[PDB]
C-alpha cells in the first residue's frame, strides 16, 4: 500500500511498537528502519523513495539531503527522545505471486515461468516494499528480481561487519557468487582495487595518518577549500571511487601513485614534486565540513589540481545537485611564505583574473592555476594578439550546446572560434576535459583556448557538417563515403568510451566533414563536447541530450545510464546515414513527434524512405536500436562490425523460399531461377551445361574451352581461362592450374591450406569458380566460404557467416557489375560488389593509415 522509512542517527527500533544492522523490515504500513551508524550511509542513498513518509528521531543534517533529492515532496515526521510537520517527540495479482518466494536466495531471472505490463507493473511494485527491481542501465543487474527485499538490504552491508578497512575476495568468499560482487561495487560498499582485494571505503580508518608531505612552507603548496554545511550522504564513496580509477591517467593520460585511504580523503603521490592530498578537514569555531586540496605549487602539481577540481566538480553535478549555493570554494593564498593563510572565495577570485593574472594587496597562476586555465598544456594557451576574430552572422558556423562557432582565423590559418554566450568557467573547462588529453583522427583538434574572452579555437571543417551534406547535397554520398563517415564516427566513439567519458548527443549537426574524397584517411570528426562528461564506473545520472537523438533510457530521466546511450545515438546516426535526410527533414517537418517514435517504433529504412538496401548495416542499425542497453554492442564492437569490407560491398540478400533448392540461374535487372524468377527492383518470387547456343563445362576468354571427364578440349565442374588454365573436378577440394601454351599442369591451388591458416565445419571441396579481370579470383568452397585470389602473386580474404553452401557463381549485370551468388543455408541469392577484392585491400590501408595516425597524435 503505502510504506514509511524511519531515519535518524544512532538513538528507532524501539521507537517502533505502534545495533540496527541493515535496515530490516517487519511491515505491519511498510516499515524501512534505517541504520544510525554512519558506516552504513554509503550505502542507502538508493532505498529513498517517493512514496514513503519519513520519519526522523533526532535525540535529545545529511539525511534530509537525499529525503529533498529523490522526491521534492514527502511527508515528513521528527520526533525525539525540510518538510518538517511535527515535532511531538517521547498487477495486483503479480503481488500475491510474487509475494511467495521459496527459493534459497530470494533472487528470481524472469517471471515468464512463474507466470507493457511487466516494465510498469514491476516498477509500481518496486515503488512498494514487494521487491526490489533496481532496473538500471549502469548497475547492469535488471535481470534480477529482488523478492523479499529485506534480504537485500541485511546481507549486503555484513561485508564491511565481517588493516583496519581492506578485505580480500577469498576472505569474503570463504564466508551465484560473482553477482555478489557485482551488488557490492554497484552500492559503493567494496570496490575493487587490486586483482584479489576490495577496497571497502566505509569502515576504514576513523582518523588520518601524521603526513610529513614534503613541501610545508606557503609558497610550496597549493590549497583549495570547499567548505559545505555537511557531507552528503555517501560523499567519500563517490569520491574515493572516482580518485582512485582515474589516479593513473592523472599526470600522463599510465602512472600509478601510491596511495592511502582513510575513509575521507586519499593521498596520491607519483613523486615529491608530483603529489595531491585530497582529505576532509575540520576549523574551530566553525560548523561547516571541508575538503581540503594539497598540492605542491610546480607545474607538474598544478596539472593535478585541475584534474581533481573536474572530477570533484563534476562528480556533483551528476550525483549531488543541490550542493550547487549551499557549497562555496575558497582559494587559501599568503603573500609572504612566512604568514598564515587567507582565503578568498574562487567566484570572487574569477572576477579578478578575468582582469589581469595578478593579485594585489602575487600571480592567480599559484592561488589557483583553473581559473585561468594555467594547468593545461601551454601550447594550447590563446595569443589574443593573433586573432582575426569578428563575431558577425556572416561568419557564423553552428550553434553548439553553450557557444556558437564563428569563424574566424589564428595564427594566419582559417580556424573556427566558439564563443560561450551568460556562462561560466566549468561549461570551458568542461568541455576543455575532451579537447586537450585526448587526441584521435575522429575528434575535434584544439589550437587554443582563452580564457579572458572565454572562447575555444578548434580547426575549421573543411566541407562542414554531415546534417548540411544530408540535407543540401544528396548527390555526394556515395556507398563507400557514407561508410566511412560511419566508420570514423564509430571510432570516435571508440575512443572517447575508452577514456572514460560518454559523449551524449551524436548528431549529424556534431559530425564534421573534412572532405568528400572516399578514400582520404580523415573524413568525419565529431565536435561539440557541450554535454560530455565522466561516465567513471558507476554510470550517469543526469539527463542531457537533443531530443531525437538520444537514447530511451535518457528520455527517461529516473534511470541512470552508461556509455551505451551513444550506442543508440550512433545507430540513429547509421540510420540517419543510410537514409541520408529522411527522418530527419521530416522531424524538422514535425515537431514534439520527432523523440516520440525516437520507445524506438523506427520503421524499415527501405520501406519508407526507398533507400538502395544495405545488408550488414540494416543488421547494425537493429542491434543498436535495441531497448536493453545490454543487448547493444559496444562502441568497441560497432567499430568492429564496420570495420569489414564485406559489410561494404554486399549489397543484396534476398531470401528464397524454404526449401525450393535452386541448382541453376542466368541473368538477363532481373535474376532466372530454375523454372522461376525473381525481379531484383521488387524482390517477388541448365539454363540460358549450357552456353549462349552449344549445349554441353564451357568458357571463353575467339578462343573458347570446355571440359568433359577429366580432360580439356577446346575450339570436371567448371572451367576457367585466362592467360593460365583453371580447373577443378567435382569433389576436388584442389584447384589445380594448367598452360595452354605448353598443355602442362604449372601447379595447383588447395582452398584447404588458405582456410587452416584461418582460425566436418569447413568444407573445403570446391564447387564454382569465377573469375575477375582485376587479377583476382573467385572460388566458391562446400560450406558458407568464400575465397578471394590474386591471379598474379596466387588470398585477399575469406568471406564467410552468409550461407551454409555455396552452390552456384556468376558474374551479372545489375549500373554496376555485381557477383550474385546462390547457396544454401533454406537458399539465398546473395549479391556481392564486384570491387570486394579491391575494397578488401583499401580498407585494410584505410585502416592501418588511421592506426598510424593515432599513434602520431598522442
Ligand atoms: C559550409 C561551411 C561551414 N563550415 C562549418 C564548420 C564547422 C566547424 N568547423 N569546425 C568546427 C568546430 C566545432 C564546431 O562545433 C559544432 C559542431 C557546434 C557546431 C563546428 C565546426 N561546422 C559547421 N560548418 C565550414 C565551412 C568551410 O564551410
Ligand atoms: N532513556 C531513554 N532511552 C531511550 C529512549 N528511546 C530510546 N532509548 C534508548 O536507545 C536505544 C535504542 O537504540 P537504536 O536507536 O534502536 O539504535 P540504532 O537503531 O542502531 O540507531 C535503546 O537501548 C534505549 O535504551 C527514551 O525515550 N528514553
Amino acid at each position: 500500500r503505502m510504506k514509511l522509512m524511519i531515519v535518524g542517527n544512532t538513538g528507532k527500533t524501539t521507537l517502533l511498537q505502534q545495533a540496527t544492522v541493515g535496515i530490516d523490515v517487519k511491515d505491519w504500513l511498510n516499515v524501512w528502519d534505517f541504520a544510525g551508524r554512519e558506516e552504513f550511509y554509503s550505502t542507502h542513498p538508493h532505498f529513498m523513495t517517493q512514496r514513503a513518509l519519513y520519519l526522523a528521531v533526532y535525540d535529545l543534517k545529511p539525511w534530509l539531503f537525499n529525503i529533498k533529492a529523490r522526491a521534492s515532496s514527502s511527508p515528513v515526521i521528527l520526533v525525539g527522545t525540510p518538510a518538517i510537520r511535527d515535532y511531538h517527540f517521547v498487477e495486483k495479482i503479480i503481488l500475491s505471486e510474487r509475494k511467495n518466494v521459496p527459493i534459497e536466495f530470494p533472487v528470481i531471472d524472469r517471471k515468464r515461468l512463474l507466470q507493457n505490463e511487466l516494465p510498469h507493473a514491476v516498477h509500481f511494485l518496486n515503488e512498494s516494499g514487494v521487491l526490489l527491481h533496481f532496473q538500471d542501465p549502469a548497475l547492469q543487474l535488471s535481470d534480477l528480481y529482488f523478492v523479499e527485499p529485506k534480504w537485500l538490504c541485511k546481507i549486503m552491508a555484513q561485508i564491511l561487519t565481517v588493516p583496519k578497512g581492506i578485505i580480500s575476495r577469498r576472505d569474503v568468499e570463504k564466508f551465484y557468487m560473482s553477482q555478489y560482487f557485482k551488488l557490492l561495487e554497484k552500492f559503493q560498499i567494496a570496490l575493487p582495487i587490486g586483482e584479489e582485494y576490495l577496497l571497502v571505503p566505509s569502515s576504514l580508518s576513523d582518523h588520518r595518518p601524521v603526513i610529513e608531505l614534503p613541501h610545508c612552507e606557503n609558497s610550496e603548496i597549493i590549497i583549495r577549500l570547499y567548505e559545505m554545511p555537511y557531507f552528503p550522504m555517501g560523499f567519500w564513496s563517490r569520491l574515493i571511487n572516482r580518485l582512485l580509477e582515474i589516479s593513473p591517467y592523472m599526470l600522463s593520460g599510465a602512472l600509478r601513485p601510491n596511495r592511502m585511504y582513510w575513509r575521507q580523503g586519499i593521498y596520491l603521490n607519483w613523486s615529491p614534486e608530483a603529489y595531491c592530498l585530497v582529505g576532509s578537514e575540520v576549523l574551530d569555531n566553525h560548523p561547516e565540513s571541508f575538503l581540503k586540496i594539497t598540492v605542491p605549487s610546480c607545474r607538474k602539481g598544478c596539472i593535478l589540481l585541475g584534474q581533481v577540481v573536474d572530477h570533484i566538480d563534476s562528480l556533483m553535478e551528476e550525483w549531488f545537485p543541490g550542493l550547487l549555493t549551499l557549497l562555496k570554494k575558497w582559494a587559501l593564498y599568503s603573500f609572504n611564505d612566512g604568514e598564515e593563510h587567507q582565503k578568498i572565495l574562487l567566484d570572487d577570485l574569477m572576477k579578478k583574473a578575468e582582469e589581469g593574472d595578478l593579485l594585489v594587496n602575487i600571480p592567480i597562476s599559484q592561488i589557483a592555476p583553473d581559473l585561468i586555465l594555467a594547468d593545461l598544456p601551454r601550447n594550447i594557451m590563446l595569443n589574443n594578439d593573433e586573432l582575426e576574430f569578428e563575431q558577425a552572422p556572416e561568419f557564423l558556423l553552428g550553434d553548439g550546446s553553450f557557444g556558437s562557432v564563428y569563424r574566424a582565423a589564428y595564427e594566419g590559418e582559417e580556424v573556427a572560434v566558439k564563443i560561450f554566450n551568460h556562462t561560466s568557467l566549468r561549461l570551458l573547462r568542461q568541455e576543455l576535459v575532451v579537447l586537450c588529453h585526448l587526441h584521435h583522427p575522429s575528434l575535434i583538434s584544439l589550437l587554443a583556448a582563452g580564457i579572458r574572452p572565454r572562447m575555444l579555437v578548434m580547426e575549421l571543417a573543411s566541407k562542414g557538417s554531415l546534417d548540411r551534406l544530408l540535407q543540401q547535397d544528396k548527390a555526394s554520398l556515395t556507398r563507400t563515403l557514407q561508410h566511412r563517415i560511419a566508420l570514423h564516427v564509430a571510432d570516435g566513439l571508440r575512443y572517447l568510451h575508452s577514456a572514460m567519458i560518454i559523449y551524449r548527443d551524436l548528431k549529424p549537426h556534431n559530425v564534421l566533414l573534412f572532405t568528400l574524397y572516399p578514400n582520404a584517411a580523415i573524413i568525419a570528426k565529431i565536435a561539440d563536447y557541450g554535454i560530455a562528461q565522466y561516465c567513471c564506473r558507476m554510470g550517469i545520472k543526469t539527463s542531457e541530450g537533443t531530443p531525437g537523438f538520444r537514447a530511451p533510457e535518457v528520455a527517461r530521466g529516473n534511470v541512470i545510464y552508461n556509455q551505451q546511450a551513444d550506442v543508440y545515438s550512433f545507430g540513429l546516426l547509421l540510420y540517419d546515414i543510410l537514409t541520408t535526410g529522411g527522418r530527419i527533414v521530416e522531424g524538422l517537418k514535425f515537431p514534439n513527434e520527432f523523440d516520440e517514435l525516437e520507445q524506438g517504433k523506427l520503421p524499415d529504412p527501405v520501406k519508407e524512405y526507398g533507400c538502395a538496401p544495405w545488408p550488414m548495416v540494416e543488421k547494425l542499425i537493429k542491434q543498436c536500436l535495441k531497448e536493453n542497453p545490454q543487448e547493444r554492442p559496444t562502441s568497441a564492437q560497432v567499430f568492429d562490425i564496420l570495420n569489414s569490407a564485406e559489410l561494404v560491398c554486399l549489397t543484396r540478400r534476398i531470401l528464397l523460399p524454404k526449401n525450393v533448392i535452386v541448382e541453376c540461374m542466368v541473368a538477363t535487372a532481373s535474376i532466372w531461377l530454375g523454372l522461376s524468377f525473381l525481379d531484383l527492383n521488387t524482390e517477388g518470387y541448365c539454363l540460358a551445361c549450357l552456353y549462349c547456343l552449344l549445349v554441353g563445362c564451357l568458357s571463353e576468354s575467339n578462343v573458347m574451352w570446355g571440359g568433359c571427364g577429366t580432360k580439356i578440349f577446346s575450339f570436371i565442374i567448371t572451367v576457367v581461362v585466362d592467360t593460365a588454365l583453371y580447373i577443378a573436378k567435382q569433389n576436388s577440394p584442389v584447384v589445380e592450374v594448367w598452360d595452354k601454351k605448353t598443355e602442362k599442369l604449372c601447379g595447383l591451388i588447395d582452398c584447404v591450406h588458405f582456410l587452416r591458416e584461418v582460425m566436418m565445419s569447413y568444407s573445403g571441396r570446391v564447387k564454382t569458380l569465377c573469375l575477375q579481370k582485376n587479377t583476382a579470383l573467385w572460388i566458391g568452397t562446400g560450406g558458407g566460404h568464400i575465397l578471394l585470389l590474386d591471379l598474379s602473386t596466387r588470398l585477399i580474404r575469406v568471406i564467410y557467416n552468409f550461407c551454409n553452401s555455396v552452390r552456384v557463381m556468376m558474374t551479372a549485370q545489375l549500373l554496376k557489375n555485381v557477383m550474385l551468388v546462390l547457396g544454401y543455408n533454406q537458399s539465398c541469392l546473395t549479391v556481392w560488389d564486384i570491387n570486394l577484392p579491391h575494397e578488401v585491400q583499401n580498407l585494410e590501408k584505410h585502416i592501418e593509415v588511421r592506426k598510424e595516425l593515432a599513434e602520431k597524435m598522442r
